[PDB]
């Protein structure tokens, strides 16, 4: 029961890096971003199985360790971030928990991974690492940079990765998303399309998405310096 | 008309951040986050003045440079900080705009800087420098930690400081705000009470508001390492 298999969506080319390498292939220390992340989900004991997918073509994971791996997996992702989320979630074994991650959120706790992962002993729907909002927050009048009113932040959640789902609600319920032409952004709003509504765990902040070019330094330094 | 005077209201205890210090007397380098942020609003030459209101009681403003310089104001602050900028705003001599600013906030660029004092040559009302919402957004479910559903991150952006105002409109909406009870969170948002609508100036997301004890590491990184 405890056999969780994770899904890292890997497929993605970083354009906003501006790097001809995909970003989850750039480095930090001698370990590559994708290498960081999908270490931190195999140091958990209950990650017996992780599903990569990459881009047809991709020629470079096949350089790296974690391509002889006996716990990992690879397949080809698709043409936006829930296609790769599926080929991954039809090579996850018979695993009743799938754990989805961004290959780009390198600085992943072990702290945060264990809680998100005891969901399976008292959920039946899953959730995901989430943190609080801290900025006041303002909603901008359509099409205009002016100011419509402030948001309330209390209650207001930054979705992170991974997101924790029983396997076959989380397939059943991206493949409906995607069939009937609903907007989808994470994992979680698939189950949300569905009716479901996700638990939030709370997650460090620093548990960051590298996007742009400045983001290196910052994973870099959040890792340690 | 292009004088402006600067309201820092400094007169928090930082009690989020553990140190029996108040956090804008913590330093980075051999500087202090005060001195930090008023160099960054002095370094622009329309800025005249800089009026800090700090505690009763504070003895440790007295100690620094700032004390002595004939730019600068002190005055006392008050119970909350729309109390303290209020008092701000009073020894604000006769500038036609003020710009406000968390004493907290020493990383702010010069660029940014000027980006929102160019306001005074387009708008009447005003407005603020702020950061477009990059995580997806979750709002919780009524008192418990489950996804009720997305919000919408398209314009919506985290508000931030220097926030840049005619003088006389900010003293009458923050008095007029108070006066009503209304929930004050930053200078935006008494405008917003009183049926206006401040500008989003796009600014640095590495403007942030050094609040708990990590808070402190990454500032110090931001400013440079
Ligand atoms: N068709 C896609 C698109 C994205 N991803 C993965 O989704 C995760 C994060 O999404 P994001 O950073 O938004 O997409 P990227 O394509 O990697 O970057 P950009 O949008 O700047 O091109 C990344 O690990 C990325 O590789 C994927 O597997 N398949
Ligand atoms: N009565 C108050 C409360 C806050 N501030 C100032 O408001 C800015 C940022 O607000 P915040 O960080 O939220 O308040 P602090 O009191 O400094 O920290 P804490 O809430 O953890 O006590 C700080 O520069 C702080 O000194 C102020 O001048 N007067
Ligand atoms: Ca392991
Ligand atoms: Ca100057
Ligand atoms: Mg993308
Ligand atoms: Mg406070």
């Amino acid at each position: 029961h405890l056999d969780v298999c994770a899904v890292v969506p890997a497929a993605g080319f970083g354009r906003r890096m501006q790097t001809e390498c995909p970003k989850q292939y750039l480095s930090i220390g001698n370990q590559t971003i994708l290498e960081h992340s999908v270490h931190a989900l195999l140091a958990h004991p209950r990650v017996k199985r992780v599903v990569i997918a990459i881009s047809p073509g991709d020629s470079r994971f096949a350089q790296l360790p974690l391509a002889n791996h006996p716990q990992i997996t690879v397949v080809d992702g698709g043409d936006e971030r829930a296609d790769s989320v599926l080929a991954g979630l039809k090579a996850a074994g018979d695993a009743q928990w799938v754990l989805v991650h961004d290959a780009a959120r390198p600085c992943l706790h072990q702290d945060d991974l264990a809680r998100l992962l005891a969901l399976s002993e008292t959920s039946r729907t899953g959730g995901i690492l989430a943190a609080p909002v801290r900025d006041t927050m303002k909603r901008a009048e359509p099409g205009k940079n002016a100011i419509a009113h402030t948001v309330d932040r209390n209650g207001l959640w930054h979705a992170l990765t991974p997101q924790f789902f029983p396997r076959e609600l989380l397939h059943d319920c991206l493949t409906r998303a995607l069939n009937e032409g609903a907007t989808i952004t994470d994992e979680a709003s698939a189950l949300e399309y569905c009716g479901f509504h996700p638990q939030l765990v709370e997650g460090r902040a620093d548990n960051i998405k590298v996007t742009r070019p400045e983001d290196l330094a910052l994973a870099e330094f959040y890792l340690t310096r």
